[PDB]
Order: C-alpha cells, then structure tokens, then sequence
C-alpha cells in the first residue's frame, strides 16, 4: 500500500531476467529480441567509458526517447550519483526506472539522490550489505551488487555477491541483542537490518552486475542467489552480440541445467577479451 | 500509546530536577529532604570508584531495598553496561529506573543491554549525539550526557552537552537530502535522527552529569539546555552534604536568577576538592 | 556606502548565466542566447588547462571589441593580486572585474584590495571562510568554484554544499559559539554575524566550474545559487549557440522538469572533458 | 573411546565447578551443591597477586580432597606437562584440567590428551582454539575470560565470540566452510560437526571473573552449559553462602525472582581488579 | 556600551593589581597603594603546588573583601563559566577576570562578555588572542607569562610578542592587513583599529612571575599599562613592604635611583621554580 512498497513490487517483475545496457535503438531491439527483461539506456557501455575516459553523464533525452519507442519492455536509464536534476529529467521523459549509477562520473561525492522524492523506481549499486541498506533507506527499489565495470572479469562481482549474501546469512541466526552493534558496524539503519533478518534476504530485488561475459558467468550469479543480472559490455563488446545475448538470457532462465548451459555456450563467437587488473 | 512512549513519558516527570547518587538510606533521606527528584542507589560514589579502583558492580539488593523503603521519591539503581541479568534483578526488586552506567565496570565491551526487553525505564550515558541515539534505539527512555566521573571538574560535561546540543541545532536546518549521510557519520539510526530534526531536541529527557560540584555548575548545565542534572560525588564528598544538596536543587529550579544563585552559593562549606586531569 | 552600492548593482544578475568569451563573436552569441553578462578572457579554462603557459589579463583591445559588440554588462579577468591589471581594466570602462583563480596567480599571499576601486569585483571561493575573506577585501559578488576546464560538476557541488551548509549551521548556532566559529573559518566576525542574520551570503553567489549541461545548471540553482558561470561548457561543445540558450532557459526554469527535458533534448555533443580520478 | 569421555562430561551440564585448595574448601563446595571440585595449589587471584611458578598440586593434597567428597574431583596440570597429567591420572581423579592459570610448560604444544583414559578440560578464547583443543582430545571446554580479577568482561567477550561463530557457521554456505576452517586454523571435520550440531561438540562451561550470582546466570543466559568459579567464592566474605547462591543461580538462571533472593544480603564480593 | 567599559579600565593605568585570598591580604594591598584587588580562592603558586579543581571563590569571601577596601574589587571566574560570572556580577564587584589560572570550564568557548554590564579582564599570549578576547567583550587584557613560578621569562616573551606585532602592524602595507588578520585568526576591524591607534584598543597589563620591583619596572619599560602580582607578594617574606616597593616601582619605572631605594633590604623574594 505505501508508495515505496509499490515501487519495490514493480521491480519484482524483473526477477529471473537479464537487463542489457544499450546505447541506441538498434542495440535495444537486439536486446528485446534476445529476451531481455529490460533495457538500460546509456551514453557508452562501461568498457568504452573505462577505455576512453571523459566525463560520463546522463544520455541525451532524444536518444532515450528513441529507445523507449523502439521496444515494449521496460526502459531504464542512468543518472550520475547525486545528480537529482538528471533524475528529474529522466522521470519527466516517462521511462520506467532510473539507475543512479557509479559507472557514470560521480556528481556528488558525499550524498546520493533522495530517491523518495520521485515516483519512478530507482536502482542503485552496492558492494556490501551496509551500502545496499543505505541505498534502500534513501529510496532505492532495487539493488545492483556490482563488481568491476568494463573488464569482463567476474571476480569482484563474485566477491560482492558473496559479501552481501554472507552477511545476510550471518544476520538470520544472530542473537537479537547483538543486532544493534551489527547495524552500527554496517553503518546501516537498524530497522532495515531487522527487516533483512526477518526476511532472510534483501528487502528489494538484488541483481548482479560487473564482468558478466559468458553464459557460465550469468548462471554462476544466479546459483549464488541473485534475482537476475545486468550485462553491459559483455554483449556489445563481443563478436556476436545477438547470439550471445540470447545465450545469456537462456543461462539465467535455465541456470541449474548444465545440459542447457553446454548447448547455449557451444559455438558462441569471441567473448569480450577484457582486462585482468592484476 | 506504545510501551516505549510510556517509559519516555514517565521520565518527563523528572524535568527540572536533581538526581542524587546515594550509597545508603541516610544519604537517601538527606537527598529527599533537600528536594531531589530521585535517588540513584549505587555501591560507591564515582570519586571513590576512581580513587579506590576494584570491580564496581550492581549494589546488593538488600541495600537497594533499604533505600527504596526510606524515601517516597523514585529510586534508580546502576547496572553494569551489557549486564542484562543485573538489570533483571533490579527490575524484580521493584525500583523505578535502571541506569546502565559507565561508572560501573563494563561487563560487555561490544553490546549494551537490550532495554526494550524490560518494563522498567532505563537511563544511559552519552558523550555525543550518535551515542545518545544508539542508546535510545536500544530502548533508553532517558539520556545522561556525561563528562568526567569523580573529579569535580565540569569541563567534559560542558564539552559533551555542547556537542549533543550543537549537533541537534545543526540538524534542524540541514538540507533533508544530506540527513542520510549525517546519520551514517553519526552511526545513528536514520529514523531517530529525523525525529530529532523534527522535534528540535533529543527525543527523550536529557540530564547533565559529571563534575557538578557547585550551584553555579548545576545552573550552567540548565542554561546550556539540559532538562536536569545528576550529582554523584559533589554532594557527598563535600564538607556539608545537606546544605549543598539543597543549594544545588535550588540552583536547578532557579537557574536563570543570579540573585538566587548568589544566595544559595553564599557560605556553603568546602566543595569537593577533586582532581584536574590535564 | 560605496560598497553597498556595488553589492546592490550585482543583484541585477540574479537568475542569470554569465558566459566566458574570448572574442566579439562569442560575445554576440552569448547576448543572443540571453546571458546576463559576458566575461572577457584570453582563453577558456579548458584551453588554459590543456595548453598551460602563463595566463594573464586579456589585451585591452580585445576587451574593447567585446564591450562594443554587446549591451549587456562586460566583465573581465585579472590575475589574483595583480592590482595593476585591475587598474587597467577599470580604466577601459568595463562593468566588473573577476579576480580569477583560472588565470596564473600573481600574488600567492595577498589578493587585490578591492575597496580601492570604483568598479565591482567578483572573486572565487571554495568555502565560507574564503568567501567572507574575499568580501571583506571588497568583493561585491562571489563565485563558488569547482574544477576549471574539466566539464565535471563534482567539485562545484562539493563547494556549493560546503558554503550553503556552513551558512545553515551558522543560522541556528548558539551566539556564544560564533566567536570560535569565526576563528575556525579565519573569517571576520562582523561578516560571520551578518551572514547569520541574513541566513545567506551577504552578496550575490553564483556557481562555477564544470557546468556542461542544462541539468548541471539547474542543479546549481536547486542547491541555492543565484546564477551560474559557464566557461568551457558552451564554447568547447558541438553547438555553442543552442547549448548557450538551453543553459539560460534551464537557469530560468530550474524547478520545471518538463522544461528541462525540452531544452536538453537533441543538443549536440557536450564538452567531453576530463575525469581527474 | 573419545565419545565415552565426551558423554561423561555431559553429566556436569547445569553445574558449578569450584576451585578448592584443601579438603575444607572441598566440603564447603560439595555442601553448597557443586557438580565437581577442582583441586589446585592456589586460587587464580592468589597466583596473580603473588606470582611464582604455579604447578600441579602435591598428590597428597589431591588425595585428601578426593577422600573428602563424593562428587567428581578434577585437578590442574600445566599446559604441555604430560607427566603432571600422567601423575594425576595415576592418583585416580576424574578429570584433568590442562590449565592456562598454571605456568605454561610448553609454549608450542598441548598435551596429547588422546593418550589418557581420564577426560580433560581445556581453555579457549575463540572457536578455532576450542576445536584445536577438542582435536587433541579435550572432552570439555572452558571458555575463559580473565583469571583472578572478578571482572566478567573477557568471559562475556569470549562466550559471545565462540557462540557467535557457531551461529555464523550453522547457516554458512557449505562451499565457504573450507576457507572458514582455514581462517580458524581448525580441523575441517570438527568445523563441519559443529555446523551440523549447531553447538560445540563437547560440553562448554564459562570461566573467569564469575564473582556474583548475576554473573553466573548471565553466562547461562548466553548459552553456556555451566560455570567454573575460582576466586569469586574463596576470596569473598562468606564463601559457603556465596557458593550456594551461585549454584542456585545456575540452576534457576532464567528466574529473576529467585536471582533476587539468592543475591540478597550476601557479604562482600571479591573486590578484584579492573585491568582496563 | 563597550566604550564605557573600556574607559573605566583606563583609570587603572599606572597601577598594580594584587591577588588576595582574604580581607587581611586586601587591606595590606590597599595600604601599599594597589589600584585594585583580585579576589581568588588560592594564589597561583598554591594552585600550581597543590592542584585540585580551582573555581570562583565563595561569594561570602568576596563580600568580605569588597567591604574591607574602597579600591575596585575584581574576582576570577573559570574560562567559559558564564554562570560563575553572573554570580560575580550579582555580588556587585567592579571587574571579572575570566582567568586561565582557574580550571578551564569550557575548552572551546569563552564567556560572551558583551552580555554583562560589568567589565572583564582576559588573558593573552599573543596579539591574535588579545583581539579575540576583546571581540568577545574583554575591556582589559592581561598579557600572561607563567603562573605561580616567580619567573618573568614568559611574561617578557608574551609582552614582546604582542607589542612587537602591534609595531609591525603600524607600518604594514594596508593591502597586506587582510592576510595578517587571517594569520592572527583575529577580526579584521579590530586589527585595523589597532593599526590606527598604534597600541592595543584596551588597557594592557603584564602578569606572571612578577616577583621583584625590577620585574615590575621592566614590564612598564616594555610598554605595559600596569601589572598584576599574584604570588610574588604573598609568597614572599615581607608581603606589605614588597607590595609597597612594587607599587613604587611601577609609578617610578624610569628612575633607577628610586628602583635601588625600594629594592634595598626587602626580605626573601618568593623562591619559585625554574621550569626550563
Ligand atoms: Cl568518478
Ligand atoms: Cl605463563
Ligand atoms: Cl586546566
């Protein structure tokens, strides 16, 4: 019944899905045809932001309108962290979700957007449970547990998914009297910590993101307990985006079926080569 | 209507009062005759705990019963931080408040008592706003803003009262969007930070404690915005406890009346000499 | 007082965009787009950053050409502490001098004694203490400055939030604690108290540094600024004239998201800029 | 077998074990309702205050204690001093406590407790340490705070640490348990056994700074199976009454009315020392 | 107004203010020619030696001093203790000294002295500090050395610092004064007022370690308006004669013949302590 619970409920519709970053209407249609649950409109895929640098901002509203017209699935778009006016603009365009995104250039180093001031649901990133709960308290309706952006290396996503889920599991069995100190140590609101304890999972939808390059990577994130995955660079920096996109969607749908995982992985073209930051 | 709001309401009755630490029934009757709003039963006054050392614990229930029978004003008693069984015992004795007190020897370095598990209201100490709000979330119905224990030096009480009240004032005018980060930096629950912002004061009664040795000290705490004062050592380590006790009560009642402050301060005996730690 | 007159004049610029211009063509584009004033300088901050070299006051000839090409107020930059550059600018007959940190510092320890001039000055700041020091020296207007020449709004946001945040702290502060606050700001007590009583900066406060889009400009206005400077963001973009207009409209209509969409829609390439992380 | 020793120690659940230095202290302990006595040279508060090398008690004094009571008799051996333990076993006592309050004899190795027929108690401060002591053959664990101070703070810390890690382990992803065992420096099989049981695989008592009935009941409410009391009884004003009060507190640990009654009008507690 | 308080304190120029702890000390001071007495609990040398928390004197003792003399009576309040100051003002004394020899009550904030009708004296060690105290409403400044040692070294240092910075300021390029005010962390308007006057905008006395007539005259030759003496009189062998000698030394500070006469055959000076 509360407006926040409605936004949280909306994002539950994406469970079991793949959200694909797209930079134009052609990428958007490929994503919808492959079975994406939503598209994410942005200026440049994370691998290009990494390689090229420059200030990365909200996409031109014209490009976002073109994407929204080209598909019938939900359209999300990115705003810079703390850039509440970029978010106002995106909401006024009539898209379905805003991603307050760390792959864009940070606009406010100390404060995120007050997401409760918006009617549209927000996705925010996190690396740990404290951070997820802070984003939710600010009004995020969905959490992206984020690894490395633009490298094709799943290592940090695995680390962060295990960190968030691990802390949730610790919390479930914890002595109630110790939860106050746990909330302090997370620097997270106590009420949301207790809600997480009672649910035994994050109070909002949790997707993995960062370095998902292969069907195996996507299925791994699902087997670690995520509700879905974002793919940015891994599709559109690969040799065959459309076939790879489809393979990743199938991998997320059939994540516990190794026979299916073999079939969809077999004879894909070149994966994004990416970069090992060690 | 909620059980917590009832406890918070109970403690409001003490506003404008002086709570006096007492170690036996004689000290208790002197305190009531001088006009104390309540007595605090403890093993040894903070100046003696400082001077003598040893492990300081909850007082023998027999001594607490003797004090409770000797007076008609509310009786409080101290329990060690985290010692929830000491608190169970105190509650079963039928006293009016428990002070989860830092002058006693810490029993749990990482966790305070879960005060919501008790029917009886609790007082807890603090040195800053974050700490006050953490104690309130655990279920404290009253806050003691604490300076130095057992020295007769008001400096740290002033510092901590100014810190708590100063942060409350900052909070009142703060951009709402910045309050999330402020709560993180306080390591305090956001809902209580917002409640403090809306009230423009602490959500529970706030008394000063630590080093109140003279009528001037007591009135100073009231002029800095406290709801009342604790006096431990300053009365019963002085030359004339009964007259000094009365003078301090009057100083708190008439804190903005310098003529009255002169009268009550005039010809008191020797104050506690105390110790300058600098 | 003569200072209060200068402070009063700057109040006309409230709700405006001041645009850095390097020649008379840029000046006319700025006026046509609805700029409240132009700022004559040798090179836009992004070019100073990229090229280096010593950056000084512009040639008086170029300033005269800009002043003749427009009817809106003309400002120009002088190096910090370079009081002779400022004497020259005043003698040219421009409307404001910006004692500017984007030019090469001429005096590391002292700013211009701005009370010795008839013309009003703009100075930069990063925090409230600095703003109040510049005002005491005679600045009639303050530019709260982020990063120069990068197109990244992050430091402007940081500094606007710092100045406005300290002003808000000051409003409710116990009067007895203001003496120590003034000491900690290293700011004159009388100006701290004036700021406390007004609940805002005692002069006009604009944002500057990294304003690249209409969204950026409206953000600065929603954070409480009186207007914005734009240097590089217009003239290092793909379509300076259309972008200039969009930024002006964004400042005028800063609380209207429907309007912000319209002016942002189909603008050409923004300045790419540089992320200093 | 080991499971037999572990089963024996389960009988002490709900009890108080009292340190005694002579046969008089032993009889006071049995009369007060102690589940067992612990024969040692000097109570921990005296070892702390006086220093010197603290060793196994003279066998003669241990024999005198064993004859004076019918409840189980335990006695202390220095860590790693397997010959002291051989001697104790040959005396015919019921348990050996390989004890950190005595002067360490081997800084790198504990007694190989599997070589003995008699069950052993060992101390710990964390779960890794408990599991290492169990693998060496400890049939019972004493989760130990500060010895000889009357300050319960470190016992609370260590009980919360052991029990907290057990609770983390219960819900842990199975695939992460290998790394958890590495980080505890504990044997994987015992870590998995702990995970499956949801508790320590042997009896776990609290010890260190238990001075009052409230302290004893606190340890029980935190999930311990019983408590050791060393100094808190025999460095107090009335050892016999305090001993009884502590036994009752452990038996009735969730009954605040009873805790008031037994705490009311006890004499002077051990004054002890605040180290922090 | 502030200018009225500043004008009042100008009357003390050329004088010696003597710390007194009772009415006997007060009468000795008035008889010796003190321009005012300073009522306090204990002389600084006793505060140093004995420690303890040093507070405002009992109002009764202050009333006794105020009745025993006709010269102005000052008394000490702890730094930041604005209620002690309220009390002193309500007693009807002439000046409050917000004094660093008493135990600091507020480490971050001094008394807002503009809220009082009575003039205040405050201490300083440098020009920035003096100007901050004046802006808070001090009507008089005490340039302070070491308290309770009888060693004039720090008073000389601080007098030279304040007066030296004033002399630098007089000739300074006006354009550089803004930065100078920043570096002093002092209000610009008061810095400019000091520059235009060529001296401190309020009366400036020396204090700290004045033990002999020579010390007192030295402070006057360095440009002070007068001196405080605390310990140097009442920790000496003959307080009354020494008190008189110091008054004469301040009155006749440039007359070496007079300085010889008043210094000749005084008893034992306070022995004091060399801290360095
Ligand atoms: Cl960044
Ligand atoms: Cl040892
Ligand atoms: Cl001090």
């Amino acid at each position: 019944k509360s407006p926040f619970s409605v936004k949280v409920g909306l994002a539950q519709m994406l469970r079991g899905g793949v959200i694909m970053d797209v930079v134009n209407a052609e990428q958007a249609r490929i994503a919808e045809e492959a079975g994406a649950c939503a598209v994410m409109a942005l200026e440049r895929v994370p691998a290009d932001i990494r390689a090229q640098g420059g200030v990365a901002r909200m996409s031109d509203p014209q490009m976002i309108k073109e994407i929204k017209q080209a598909v019938t699935i939900p359209v999300m778009a990115k705003a810079r962290i703390g850039h509440f006016v970029e978010a106002q603009i995106l909401e006024a365009i009539g898209i379905d979700y805003i991603d307050e995104s760390e792959v864009l250039t940070l606009a406010d180093e100390d404060h995120h957007i007050n997401k409760h001031n918006f009617r549209i649901p927000f996705v925010c990133g996190c690396r740990n449970l404290g951070e997820a709960l802070r984003r939710i308290r600010e009004g995020a309706a969905m959490i992206r547990t984020k690894g490395e952006a633009g490298t094709g290396n799943i290592i940090e996503a695995v680390r962060h998914v295990r960190s968030v889920n691990g802390d949730i599991r610790v919390l479930r069995n914890m002595d109630d009297d110790e939860v106050f100190t746990f909330a302090k140590k997370l620097a997270a609101p106590y009420d949301l910590v207790m809600q997480t304890k009672q649910l035994g999972r994050l109070p909002v939808v949790q997707f993995a993101a960062g370095g998902v390059a292969t069907p195996a990577d996507a299925a791994l994130m699902m087997q670690l307990g995520c509700d879905g995955v974002f793919v940015g660079s891994g599709i559109f920096k690969s040799g065959d985006p459309a076939r790879r996109a489809r393979a990743i969607v199938q991998a997320v749908t059939h994540y516990s079926d190794p026979e299916m995982l073999v079939e969809v992985s077999c004879g894909l073209g070149e994966a994004m080569v990416g970069i090992n930051l060690n």
